[PDB]
């Protein structure tokens, strides 16, 4: 149908038919007279898997014969979503399908709906991930990405009476096709047990055995045929385990419980013993088939050479005493020399500086589990100290504060620190943030070694987040400046020549309203909720935090209200505000914000003065492919956490490649996406980070916004009285206390900024030709923000290898 | 290379080849290069498979056309062993795939050892179950099997200082090619919660909902192109279940237990509420699949017509409640005819007389699991005890012999009393046990209802037992009698024309010592044992048990073992005495009984004196696999349990149709095979049924024996002495004790009659050429004893349908 999409050659539509039937016959074991949508999306499935699989094997037949440095991706979160389209794209079959199922008289479309996502991951870092693997294979790196196989993934949120509910997220149940299990590949992770010391060093002795069985997954280059793999370990007892009899068999799930469940937490540390046994279980297996893997090519001193570890976050960060205890106690290394090599080979990512996010792990519970690590650590800790002695003699305090284990209540071990020590690249994810780092919780470490500090601000990749969920819009791009841009972005440059061009702006305009019909029209079929389409799409979309300010946004949208309440006769530009994201289970807070939203479309949404002048929309079980339906229907964009706590944000780069205009802080990437627009080009309001610190070190008071501004009590009022909770008129108290009184996130600095910043938003949008030249400079800018662009910074300043756009051959 | 295993075409090769390359490189994603011998075994499962499909499909379109009965087996057990070539057997592929591997470079019976045996089935009753389904399928039946996919069927037997180790049975590990999931088809079970009383009857309310997810594996017949179902029940948890979060989703496990495991009890009843589960569980989602497949077709009238349900044993019992709980509660008929169509749908196989194998659930149980249920039980009772007192007025002593309900310390319910009364047709498996249910423990039942109690000898598949395990002895037989036999057994009466054919007794000699060749080759090779291959192999194999006399067997061998030790130089019949089977874990007797056969075996087999004159092995790990390589191996078949005890016997069938002679009591179906053949071409001995009854009334005395038998007191000084335990003296005291003071199964009182009819086996053997002879006036008269005759009596006297031997077209 369109040029993005490939071709549907007569031979190729051929063939996909012959096999879609095959498998519909063979692998599903059915007849058209029996089968239901379900196996029609298998039978797809299983056809475009197959075109996979011989570009799979050449790929790792190819690292075999050319041996080039590897790179290993350690993340506790890969959040993949759906394969079947995204496979599709990268090896042009997506018209061929088309075809070849209209044929067959189906609607693919309709099959893709089908497919669960795979959403092993909580929000940005676990998607960043997944982009990361998709820009790896584009860009012919010998990456591998290394994980846990979970049984249940993100909990799926269901909304009753305006509350979260939470159900099990069971993606496995009816298969999965992608994955290939390799039970001939399966390791041994020990957990327990304890130390002795012979003549010939220590001896990790009397544990017990998991088997970690390893699941491999295709991730396709674009149209390179590059295909790489991502890892991920799912937990297997023993046989001989607890081996009355039938207890002893049930038994085996305490080992399995491993890899049953994704913990739910964003940007939040909770110490459980399971989660420290998920982090070393993977790190565990991994390191075990690195090992492995390198030896079939004693000499450790090639090791750095032939091997990158990438940490994403701290979360894999037993990496670096796990590859010291193999390095000494297996391999009889000296200290030294398994040293200089574990620094060579790790590279650690930190994505967030919220106290309450980072991981430091109870000395007891790493005493009982992993008694080895913990000596290690404590050798580690004295090493790097003594460094700190000679640097910076007399420095007392400085020995205190740069130490990896904290003392206090219960002493602690600091896995942020841990990092640091243990690796060659520290990095933040966005040009503000790698400033905090060095600024602020890292400065010691930044005195003590300036050059392990590095910025590589995130990225997203442009075949997901444009040609799949776009295509109408990639379509027209491609038009008029070809192909070439989805795999080399900053040619998106060039679409400033046409900011003036009447006939693109009339199709950038076009490309817009077609995707808020469809997204309308998704809202009715699906939730039974009606939207006006010509109406402003104000979207936030992201997890469901304090620091992330939803509340800032529930602000606005009262403000509004009451204005209209005020003065029904007079005209305002229409808004639909549409707000998504999960809230982890044990956060009450964030619960109280999904129930103070949906309680404001309660009042808002059945108030017959308002009309269809303001609509207010919890969009329930926002997930990947969620995402890839709302994002390309957004006209605004909200990016509005606190300055200096967001530390880069990915859906901010989302919304700019798909002609969303921008309200927002100066955080995180924000900060740079501005940058590369233009400021005039983004709406841009509120404290900088200077502005937070100065208000911090005088002290934030609430009250005094409250004092100063009317609409903002009345707001207050509103909330305290009942107004939006009239048979529980105590309802949002928790809520209103916390404003007025202890608010982190300094809610009420930023209302009158805001609130005014979006009266700008109102007015440019009642002139839809200034609107969408904006919109146009913000696309053709947005080039920066490729994946593409962080992993070939990641490539040439941290792993030392460099990227290919070169094909293997077909 | 043989003509049984069929045609080797060259079209066909060439496709089986090109087939096997397609499913390496696409199924299982490796190349040549990569491939461990799994991989090959995975390809060739695969390709055979493909061959399956196309048959399943137009079987199951031919049942939905036709619509005929419907046979519904349900079982607990289904005893499968592997797959592989049962299924290259059934298609006439066996020589084409050996072909086309072997053109590969492989070897196929290398591969065909790869395979995990489906163990879910103990002993006798679940081998039953599978070759019931082979037979079925042969015949043309619409049959299927329902049960339960255990995680892990019948434990891995270890032997370790010569006592049993169990290990579990992982057997889905390398994943089941054979199994197709059908989530789909997924049904709710309901447990626990309470009744509640409406103006419209009861309803069932407030319960705990497990899902049934059912698995197919395809049954194919020999060479008719019918493939039938067996479909698997697996459990699991829905998504909603427990919904802190992390522990909720990880007591998901709490409901997914009842499908972990296999009960490993053979004959022995234990009231555990987990197997109660299992129980209710595949019965409640069997019957909804039932019913739904009937409604496809609310006149309940012609139910019985269209369906037979075939209990196996009493396990599934709860199908007669169930039943009349949907007829009654959900689709609202009246008492009375749900009842008529329950009984007239309901068949019973009643599978011993053993009183501790008897299913007698406590009242409380079923009162908190299935309190519906037991109100129905209830019910049943009242009415059928209504029924006896008309009958028989004033024998209060019969309406309590009879009642459902048990009194005592603790109420229980009779199982195989619910199955009487809710069945319209009771059988047992060998004539003596049918006639000694008459007789005794259903003596009331009988006099009530006499037209309700049958025999329905049991038998063996003569695919598996002959074709597939001896393909040896099957040739040297089709060549003189054609490959009719094959289905249809009664064939081999023809072989009576050969017992005086010079060159028949020469092949069939052949035969077994090639067959006794290859097994001393896989004792040593995969056990590290050897054995001479010129002596008799006397096989006792079989689960242990106190009632199949292993024991009597190891008096036996020490008698042969004192005298050669007494004159060691005097000419004895070499014998290997090999002995296998499994102990339930908890089976104290059973693992002591073990030991002394590893004891006696460490003594024997080391002593110089005795040379290669005797030796004394333990078959470890006896499952169907086993039983394939060591029956066409055997010389002697051991059928020497307690005269009355065991109810028919599969395990003697075996032997009878693969060349050994049996030595055996007039118990189960001995009885008839000794009919069958001649009993001067058996070797009969000891105790009859009735001399065990008169026994019993004068008392059992085993001192008497000790007293008169200088023999037997020199075996039992040698046990209580430490002979065989000179490390631990007093290890057998149990045994011992045992022997002399409680011995429910009178080892003693046919020592003397066993030993001496073991000089008479040995002087046969002797003389080679009526050995053979006998050999084959044994094999000629085995026909009787196929499952086909078996089935067909089922379907003919029971089910009401006619068996077919017409085949569908290809
Ligand atoms: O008790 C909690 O307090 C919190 C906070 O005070 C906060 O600011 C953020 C969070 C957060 O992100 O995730 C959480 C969880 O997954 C959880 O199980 C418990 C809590 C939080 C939490
Ligand atoms: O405690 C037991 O006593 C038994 C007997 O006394 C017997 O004659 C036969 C048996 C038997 O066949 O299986 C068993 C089990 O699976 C189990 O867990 C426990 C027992 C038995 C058992
Ligand atoms: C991109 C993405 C995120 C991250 O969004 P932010 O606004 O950067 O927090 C979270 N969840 C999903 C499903 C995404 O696609
Ligand atoms: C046939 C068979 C049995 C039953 O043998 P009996 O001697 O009749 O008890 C038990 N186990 C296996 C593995 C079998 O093949």
């Amino acid at each position: 149908q369109i040029s993005v999409r490939g071709l549907a050659g007569v031979e190729n539509v051929t063939e996909l038919k012959k096999n879609f039937n095959r498998h519909l016959h063979f692998t599903l074991v059915k007849d058209r007279n029996v089968a239901t949508p379900r196996d029609y999306y298998f039978a797809l499935a299983h056809t475009v898997r197959d075109h996979l699989v011989g570009r799979w094997i050449r790929t790792q037949q190819h690292y075999y014969e050319k041996d080039p440095k590897r790179i290993y991706y350690l993340s506790l979160e890969f959040y993949m979503g759906r394969t079947l389209q995204n496979t599709m794209v990268n090896l042009a079959l997506e018209n061929a399908c088309d075809e070849a199922t209209y044929q067959l008289g189906l609607d693919m479309e309709e099959l893709e709906e089908i497919e669960e996502d795979a959403g092993l991951g909580n929000g940005g870092l676990g998607r960043l991930a997944a982009c990361f693997l998709d820009s790896m294979a584009t860009l012919g790196l010998a990456a591998y990405g290394y994980g846990i196989r979970y049984e249940f993934g993100i909990f799926n949120q269901k909304i009753c009476g305006g509350w979260q509910m939470e159900e099990a997220d069971d993606w496995l149940r009816y298969g999965n096709p992608w994955e290939k299990a390799r039970p001939e590949f399966t390791l041994p992770v020990h957990f327990y047990g304890r130390v002795e010391h012979t003549s010939q060093g220590a001896k990790w002795v009397d544990t017990q055995v998991v088997l970690a069985m390893p699941y491999d997954t295709p991730v396709p280059g674009y149209r390179n045929n590059v295909v790489n793999t991502m890892r991920l370990w799912s937990a297997k007892a023993p046989n001989d385990f607890n081996l009355g009899y039938i207890q002893a068999v049930l038994d085996r799930n305490l080992a399995e419980n491993i890899s049953r469940v994704l913990y739910p937490n964003d940007n939040f540390f909770e110490g459980k013993e399971l989660r420290l046994k998920q982090e070393y279980f993977v790190v565990a297996a991994t390191l075990q088939d690195i090992i492995r893997r390198f030896k079939s090519s004693t000499n450790f001193d090639a090791f750095p050479d032939k091997v990158a570890i990438q940490l994403n976050d701290t979360h894999p960060s037993l990496a670096i005493p796990e590859l010291m205890r193999v390095l000494v106690d297996l391999e009889r290394l000296d200290w030294d020399k398994a040293w200089e090599v574990t620094v060579k080979t790790c590279a650690y990512t930190n994505h967030t500086v919220l106290p309450e996010a980072l991981e430091r792990w109870p000395v007891h519970l790493l005493e009982t589990l992993l008694p080895r690590h913990l000596q290690i650590i404590y050798e580690i800790n004295q090493r790097f100290l003594n460094r700190v002695a000679a640097a910076f003699p007399g420095d007392v305090d400085r020995l205190r504060r740069m130490s990896l284990v904290e003392e206090g209540a219960v002493k602690r071990i600091n896995m942020a620190h841990l990092c640091i020590a243990g690796s060659h690249a520290v990095n933040g994810v966005a040009r503000i943030h790698s400033e905090i780092l060095k600024k602020t919780i890292f400065k010691d470490f930044y005195e003590l070694e300036p050059h392990k500090f590095q910025n590589k601000t995130n990225g997203i990749t442009p075949r997901r987040w444009l040609v799949l969920c776009n295509p109408g819009l990639a379509e027209i791009i491609a038009e008029r400046i070809g192909e070439e841009y989805i795999s080399d972005l900053d040619q998106l440059r060039k679409l400033l020549s046409y900011v003036d061009d009447e006939a693109f702006i009339r199709d950038v305009a076009k490309v817009k309203q077609e995707n808020k019909l469809k997204f309308a029209a998704y809202l009715e079929r699906e939730y039974k909720v009606h939207i006006n389409p010509n109406s402003l799409f104000d979207v936030q979309v992201k997890r469901i935090h304090e620091y992330k300010r939803q509340l800032l946004n529930c602000l606005h949208v009262i403000t509004l209200y009451n204005r209209i309440k005020k003065e029904p006769n007079k005209f305002v530009v229409p808004r639909t505000v549409m707000i998504g994201g999960k809230a982890a289970p044990g956060y009450h807070m964030a619960k109280m914000i999904i129930k103070l939203i949906t309680a404001i479309g309660d009042v808002v949404n059945h108030d017959p003065v308002v009309g269809d002048r303001l609509r207010v929309i919890f969009l329930e079980n926002y997930r990947v492919s969620l995402a890839e339906k709302v994002i390309p229907a957004a006209d605004l964009s909200e990016q509005i956490s606190t300055a200096g706590t967001e530390a880069s944000g990915t859906g901010n780069m989302k919304f700019m490649l798909n002609g969303a205009l921008t309200i927002g802080t100066m955080d995180g990437a924000n900060v740079e996406m501005a940058e590369e627009a233009g400021e005039e080009n983004f709406f841009i309001f509120g404290m900088r980070v200077e502005d937070v610190d100065r208000l911090d070190q005088r002290g934030y008071n609430a009250q005094e916004y409250y004092d100063r501004i009317p609409e903002l009590r009345q707001i207050i009022e509103q909330l305290s009285s009942g107004f939006f909770s009239p048979k529980q008129p105590d309802l949002f108290k928790d809520i209103v206390n916390m404003l007025m009184h202890h608010d982190r996130f300094k809610v009420f600095a930023d209302y009158e900024e805001y609130v005014k910043c979006q009266e700008r938003v109102s007015a440019l949008y009642k002139n839809p030709r200034e609107w969408t030249r904006m919109v146009i400079r913000n696309i053709a800018t947005s080039g920066k923000f490729s994946s593409d662009r962080t992993i070939a910074q990641y490539a040439r300043e941290i792993w030392g290898v460099e990227p290919s756009r070169q094909r293997l051959p077909a």
